């Protein structure tokens, strides 16, 4: 009885989830789109108007990929002709829509193939990357005024990251930060002139004679990396006869000691910023608090102002020093720090004082800071029901730290454990977003007293869809080793029979500070091995996983591909016994580090697992980018962690291959791990005479995902399994 | 009962087959090498002698993989520091050692990474290049003189052939020519400034950081191609207070018109040299015959002493114009061309004669040339019997074209019917090398009365081994295509029952001229298969097959891709109708050509076959080089072929290989075939939505030949064939 879900259901995406995205306008009203006009609601009462028609734009001749409305409401910011880089990037063609006068602007327009544009936070002012240089439009139908003179392919990078700060710091493409009202144009520099080249070919269009060979700036483990430097300038003292003035803000002396790296950038207030800088050796960042001198015009930071975070269990931050939540009069501020306990909670900094105060604690951590009011601090952290796969939006009286109150534990438990937020301009509203382990659904609120105002989506179209189909279920819960728990999940096919015992599945990443086990509803590959093939598809959090501590997660600090595969392996034996899994028909599957450590565990002898199959795996840690590698293994040299690099390669492994059935994906067009990883994993296996399946996937990146290629990865991917399992 | 030949006798060699390569030093003369030393023999009795010693050597500190005796006796050239680069070339480092003073030349030595080095044909005079430049070294000890200065890295070739002109005209990384009594040295130089480059990665060993990205000059069909000029320099003139001068041969004007190569040079006298040239369009070939001007210095080519060979059905040769023979006051020579009927024969030229005469004919065709004396001209053929995949010598007597004998035909009739030969300096005796049907044996024969001196080697060693083992057997016949005979193959399993059904495999190459039925004896892949797998293992030769005339060769002609993979088609369907064959299960595969037409076949849509391997294929013909695509395809533009060329890719046929299961491999390094001609097959079959196996080689070239690289294709493409017939 009923249907199940099917790889064609979940590859032509049949039971699609839907999403309600707003974007907060003012403080009392948001925009929410169709597939036509963008209206604008009233958060208060919950009725609309259309803000601007669908037909607008009918005989445009383009193809539009996304607007951006001006925070003046004024103009609308037209967006076609999208040119996908990496995983952030892009580059695009822009028109401007005078929404007052309901006409296009054509004249001083901006510049095609332009790399990135923002508005001011307030008016209506631009500022647009374009051939690695900075321009700004202070009104949308005059002339641009260039900021920057050095951009230069492939080597100056004016207001935008290049390769490695994209990808490893930033995660955009953007580097320019608008102070808040719009009077300051911050930008940082970066210079990749002795960056050493990944070269790869692409070969294009059947039509193409001859392969191009692509070659990027990419700095590999202990290789030359990029400098950076950092600017300010003032938006308002801009003419058409004289260069802009940039000030720039150097140092910390601490830092310019040796390599660096700028990591985080915050404006406090209209004359205060603060930056934060990260040595090469991720174990100390500074954060500097710089004002402008009115009568000086340059900007200082005032060493006292300055705050040292440091680690001695393992590099700072999740991935990078957190961002700091000013006060309104940017005098203190918060931000999530290790506690002395190794739990990231709130600690309140006054600017010029070194020491802080924790004002949350415990064994749960704060996942991010989501807004200030004068009152109450909104927070998100996992500490409801001491699950680490859940979120919860939770407020702390800034004169009480003792009361602490949480906004959507209550609201629907059985439905909604995991919750994100977006709170309007002045946090009088905010719109809370459960994602799982039920369907998604979206509520308005009210700060005043958290009343909900109501529901903006169920999903309820979707409900009914799905019970016309057998679901598989999904089991959250854990195991301990050596006192200490760690959490998993199951998704479990439809009738789930503890008596049969079922395929098993590891799905795996295990990356530094990953979460894999958690509460979030997906409708994925997993969910149709479990639906149509009953097969049991598990995650597991062991050494290296985050949200749990410090201990939990700097367990491999130095020594990546140790604990975190182990625990992997140690897991599924677990599983095994549990009575309802065959032992006989286990596998392993993972993409990027998880096919790193899917490769690592092939090739552990364990004997546990039957087979495997690994995309876009790490093979060996100096083919890897400096910033995200030395971040967790030091530099490769004698003098510091070399030994363990050359040990905790795939290759070193290759022998002990000849015990499974492994299958070795790549995109030969990744940029980010680079198909010479795979290239020299193929050949380790080949030399020692390891039989195996492979398959590559000309002029596909990362993430394979071009419709076609997609299908077809998953496709391949699906028989290969089967096989396995029948 | 009995064991069978496996896949681990084929990949380890179990079973040996026995060689005798010898060396003609004189017209009585030979040297042959032991493992350890090289032994000079009398051809008259039989009687040897140690000519060096194995342990001459052993505190030389380098491993030495070759010899090279001069004409003289007097030195021996060793070389070393073997560094293979493309199917001819490579570099070395050289030490001449004097066989009289029995003591390695210490002074003036021959540089490292030396790219080509010969002696002079009568004494000890050595010519070498080293940085694309040329050198000539009059005695061993002495210094060089550097004949070229204009030597550089993949732009001008002095004396060596760059990457086309070595693969595709001179098979040789050669590019130098000595007169008869090495007085003259003649060389050729290629400029490659305008060739495009083909790039693409290697990865080298596990070490290398950054993949290297390598490129060579390589003209893709329709691009610009390299030009050459020709030089000759007189060695015995030479100072060393001037520069050598070089005297150059240009023209014909017939060829200066447009773009042409160089496609053959042979050495008439010590005084007359003769060249070969070729159109870009190989339809027409001219040859200049020109002589040295004693009182002037200069050489010339009297237009009116060149001869013109072209064809109107297709191209000139077999793959270029054959080489001529010259008598003894070389005022008239013997080469092999195309009759009137399309059949290629020795014809009879007179330099200063506008028609030659035939000296032999028949619905057969002369193989090549051997050896010519004032008395009689000895060739190879495929006249006996009628069997064109049959080989055997004859001579013809100059005095009487009716008194043709054959010198090997019955030999040994039932064990040998291919025969190659080797004869010494005079043609006083001449080596006889039996490689099929049965085991090959080596002999020996004196030129005078066609005695059979004695046998060389006759494998009984390999023989005492086979008759224990259940061998194959080896079918050779031919179907009728329309008024035509096509030959074909079958290796056989053991005991063979025609009323059981056996797997069929197509191993097929197909390309132009090519011959895959043949009565040579060999131990491959296919034996392993069906002497364990019991699979029938088929070849067959249609339309553009060789040595059968130019109506069944020129019968592709500007059509790749159409009746030799149709006539591959109907032979499978003719052998599934024989009785013996599973049409269930009917399988091909092929290397490069083979790979080619291997998955036009599968993409025809016949249905025919079930799976099929293609390894390192050609999948549209402007992604191959120049040379050797536009001699059968013509130039792809508009007003030529360019039509054809977009007719015949094999990812247009992507659709129809939804019906059959392919194993694509490719190795990529290869410098031949570039890895893209597969990438762009893998992306024409994920765009359409079909599964299919893969397979890469990281940094192997064409021939995936490596120890390692090759016995796991040939383990991986067994298991797929296994499963595919299982
Ligand atoms: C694969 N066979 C590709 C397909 C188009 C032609 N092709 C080549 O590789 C061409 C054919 C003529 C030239 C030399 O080919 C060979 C040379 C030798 C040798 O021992 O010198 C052996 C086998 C071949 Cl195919 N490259």
């Amino acid at each position: 009885s009923r249907k199940t879900y099917t790889l064609t259901d979940y590859l032509k995406n049949t039971y699609r989830l839907k999403l309600y995205s707003l974007r907060w306008i003012s403080d009392h009203e948001y925009l929410y789109k169709q597939e036509n006009n963008i209206l604008v609601f009233n958060a208060e009462y919950g009725n609309s108007s259309v803000f601007l028609e669908n037909s607008t734009f009918d005989e445009f001749g383009h193809s539009i990929n996304d607007y951006s409305i001006s925070p003046d409401g004024q103009f609308i910011l037209l967006e076609y002709n999208y040119v996908k880089q990496w995983r952030h990037s892009y580059t695009a063609s822009y028109d401007i829509y005078d929404l007052n006068k309901r006409q296009l602007i054509t004249e001083e327009r901006i510049p095609n193939n332009t790399q990135w544009v923002t508005w001011s936070p307030v008016g209506h002012k631009l500022a647009y990357v374009w051939n690695n240089d900075i321009y700004v439009k202070i009104e949308p139908n005059l002339p641009s005024y260039r900021i920057t003179w050095t951009g230069k392919e492939d080597i100056i990078y004016n207001g935008i990251t290049d390769w490695v700060y994209e990808e490893e710091v930033f995660s955009a493409y953007s580097a320019l930060w608008w102070s808040p009202n719009g009077t300051f144009l911050a930008y940082a520099q970066f210079n990749d002139t002795e960056v050493p080249l990944i070269e790869y070919s692409f070969y294009s269009d059947e039509s193409l004679q001859y392969p191009k060979t692509v070659r990027v700036p990419y700095p590999k483990a202990g290789a030359v990396n990029p400098t950076v430097k950092f600017f300010v300038v003032n938006t308002d003292s801009l003419s058409s006869v004289t260069n802009a003035t940039s000030i720039q803000i150097t140092a910390p002396a601490s830092m310019l000691i040796g390599d660096h790296y700028l990591c985080d950038v915050t404006w406090a207030t209209q004359e205060r910023i603060s930056l934060q800088w990260l040595r090469r050796i991720q174990n100390y960042s500074v954060m500097d608090i710089c004002d402008y001198d009115e009568s000086s015009g340059r900007w200082n930071c005032l060493v006292a102002r300055q705050h040292i975070e440091m680690s001695t269990t393992g590099w700072v931050g999740r991935f990078r020093p957190s961002e700091p939540h000013f006060t309104l009069d940017g005098n203190s501020f918060y931000k999530i720090i290790s506690n002395e306990e190794g739990y990231r909670h709130i600690c309140y900094f006054q600017i010029d004082k070194k020491d802080c105060t924790f004002i949350t604690k415990g064994t749960w951590e704060v996942i991010g800071i989501e807004a200030l009011t004068s009152d109450y601090l909104y927070y998100i952290s996992n500490e409801y029901k001491g699950m680490p796969g859940g979120r919860n939006l939770y407020k702390i009286q800034l004169s009480d730290y003792t009361k602490v109150t949480c906004l959507s534990c209550e609201l629907n438990p059985e439905r909604c454990q995991y919750y994100s937020v977006s709170f309007s301009k002045e946090a009088k509203y905010y719109q809370l977003r459960c994602s799982g382990p039920g369907l998604p659904l979206y509520t308005l609120h009210s700060s005043v007293n958290d009343k909900g105002l109501r529901v903006l989506e169920d999903n309820s179209a979707l409900d009914k869809m799905l019970q016309n189909v057998q679901m598989p279920s999904k089991k959250l819960d854990f195991i301990i080793l050596n006192e200490t728990k760690f959490w998993y999940q199951m998704i479990l096919p439809p009738h789930f029979d503890k008596s049969k015992k079922y395929p098993l599945l590891l799905d795996v990443y295990a990356g530094p500070c990953s979460q894999k086990a958690d509460t979030v509803f997906r409708l994925n590959w997993a969910t149709y091995l479990a639906s149509t093939e009953n097969i049991i598809v598990a995650s597991f959090d062991g050494r290296g996983s985050g949200y749990q501590g410090d201990k939990i997660m700097h367990a491999i600090n130095r020594r990546l591909g140790t604990f975190e595969v182990e625990d992997q392996i140690e897991a599924a034996r677990q599983f095994s016994k549990m009575g309802f899994v065959d032992n006989k028909r286990i596998a392993i599957w993972g993409w990027s580090y998880g096919g790193y450590v899917t490769s690592m565990v092939l090739g552990s002898g364990s004997g546990v697992f039957k087979c495997g199959i690994a995309v876009a795996p790490v093979s060996r840690w100096e083919y890897y980018d400096s910033v995200y590698t030395e971040r967790y293994m030091g530099l490769p040299t004698p003098e510091d962690n070399l030994d363990h690099y050359r040990n905790s390669t795939v290759m070193s492994r290759a022998e002990n291959f000849k015990q499974v059935e492994y299958l070795l994906i790549h995109g030969t067009a990744d940029d980010n791990v680079h198909f010479q990883q795979s290239a020299q994993i193929s050949k380790a296996l080949v030399d020692v005479g390891v039989d195996f399946q492979a398959m590559w996937y000309t002029d596909e990146d990362h993430g394979i995902a071009s419709s076609t290629a997609h299908q077809h990865i998953y496709t391949h991917m699906s028989h290969f399994i089967k096989q396995c399992f029948s």
